[PDB]
């Protein structure tokens, strides 16, 4: 198709991770100024973790409790608080290798890179899109807790998701880094469910602006919809409705190819309700939608 | 189960910006050396037959301008070996990992670094095809990106990238200047050889796709190893040899699957195909992981 799944360089990100160990569970913090974040599930015991009270388990704990490791270096922590469920660790060195950063809370749909991280120590990157059910699908494995996902703007790195648990179906879950689950799940070790899945419109019409820029336009027709119109039929073929939000990021691309986001709908909503009939688009006869409107941007430009 | 490249923090500080004339590509800083493609001494012109020991005998050290970020870094010599360019600077890069320069085999795997005037843009995995061509994603201004895989903290160079074919797919040369494959650097439109299927990594992908849960393509059936090869040369697969049989024995004793066996259901889905389903998401086998790569993740 001659489109992959590119990361970010991780090379900003790895220069912010940590270790962060509590008795014998150890999992990734970021290193970021003077504070380290992490999951605050560090502090449970292997017991506390179905039903944890994590007030009462952090009023428990003192500085002198948690190691915080850059290496092999201790990072001396002098202060602590939680902020929903992350943990913020206050150490007494400012990270050198700090970025531009922000925190940023992405919306279902947005793609970002993991640094899948062990013991502190990255292991591998790659890209990852945000499902409608809030869930991900990661390669994450025992002691991956805190390893991060990010976009990259300019030297800026925004940091948008950091791990904590893995689902039943094998998908995974997790926070921005204000502690604020993406989606209805706790972390507790109890059994949770995500939603039934849907594919990302947003992401398969930026695909079909890909096809267009190819050459490849075969699906492209002389009708339009209305917004409400397409969005009531998508949902018949388990496909997320259109935020406004999905219309603007959509505009570069259909500036790019003059072609207007509700007509490319009308395009989709023809390839949904008559199938591809034997065709191709871009190689492949499934709508690919794990490519967002900026990556697509990205490797074509 | 994803594709996962190597962090790249350990390369990305190496990556500069070399310039000559209207030219600029990226260049590999390693102590105090600059390596890059030779092609950044080449005008119009020159593309198209570049007699390169001819145009580099006229160059003189000042004609290159390297950069690391906004600092310009002195040239006070310059080499060629083979198709690249070695730029001897006044200044050590202190960021310089611990590295070897590899030249791979087809089959292997390694991570790309792709950069734009000297800064990094995007990381992801390719293999090295079995017809020497890559399949990146490389756009103008991309070459002098290198390929890498790191084992413990030692970066193996492997790749550094130069052109485009027309059929989309990417050719460069190991980090001693030579080409993987039949490729030469002159703006000349070059045809690869006929690219086939690498086996032992289908076979390790399928190993993948058991160990998360997807059996559907298994079997009862059994094959020998020779009448396996009869099949995959036939479909344009490489032949898989002993050694890969050898290297899969991890992922076999993991999921209980005997190589043979896998090799089965594989001459199975060619001879059927798919059916419609997919496999880890895919419509298509999948051959740009490795045992090592699937093993790592697993
Ligand atoms: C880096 O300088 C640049 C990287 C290219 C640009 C587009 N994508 C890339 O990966 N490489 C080049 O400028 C080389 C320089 C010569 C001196 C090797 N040229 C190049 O890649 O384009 C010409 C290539 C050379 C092999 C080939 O077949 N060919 C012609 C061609 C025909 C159709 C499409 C196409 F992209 C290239
Ligand atoms: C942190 O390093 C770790 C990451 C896990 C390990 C394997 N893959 C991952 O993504 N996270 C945990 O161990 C969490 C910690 C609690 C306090 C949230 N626990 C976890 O993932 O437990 C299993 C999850 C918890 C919610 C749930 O429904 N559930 C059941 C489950 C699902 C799949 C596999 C499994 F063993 C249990």
């Amino acid at each position: 198709s001659g489109f992959r799944k590119m990361a970010f360089p991780s090379g900003k990100v790895e220069g912010c991770m940590v270790q962060v160990t509590c008795g014998t569970t150890t999992l990734n913090g970021l290193w970021l100024d003077d504070v380290v974040y992490c999951p605050r599930h560090v502090i449970c015991t292997s017991e506390d973790m179905l039903n944890p009270n994590y007030e009462d388990l952090l009023i428990r704990k003192s500085n002198h409790n948690f190691l915080v490791q850059a290496g092999n270096v201790q990072l001396r922590v002098i202060g602590h608080s939680m902020q929903n469920c992350v943990l913020k660790l206050k150490v007494d060195t400012a990270n050198p290798k700090t970025p531009k950063y922000k925190f940023v809370r992405i919306q279902p749909g947005q793609t970002f890179s993991v640094l899948a991280c062990y013991n502190g120590s990255p292991s591998g990157v790659y890209q990852c899109a945000m499902r409608p059910n809030f869930t991900i699908k990661g390669s994450f494995l025992n002691g991956s807790c805190g390893s991060v996902g990010f976009n990259i703007d300019y030297d800026c790195v925004s940091f948008c998701y950091m791990h904590h648990m893995e689902l039943p179906t094998g998908v995974h879950a997790g926070t921005d880094l204000e502690g604020n689950f993406y989606g209805p799940f706790v972390d507790r070790q109890t059994a949770q469910a995500a939603g039934t899945d849907t594919t990302i419109t947003v992401n398969v019409l930026a695909w079909l602006y890909a096809a267009v820029i190819n050459g490849d336009r075969w699906f492209l027709n002389r009708f339009t919809t209305t917004l409400n119109d397409f969005n009531l039929v998508a949902m018949k073929y388990n496909y997320e409705p259109l935020t406004q939000d999905h219309v603007d990021i959509l505009g570069p691309l259909s500036a790019q190819t003059g072609i207007a986001v509700l007509d490319m709908c009308a395009s989709l909503k023809e390839l949904l309700q008559n199938g591809m009939n034997g065709r191709t688009i871009l190689g492949s006869a499934l709508l690919e939608d794990e490519f967002t409107p900026f990556d697509v941007v990205r490797q074509c430009s």
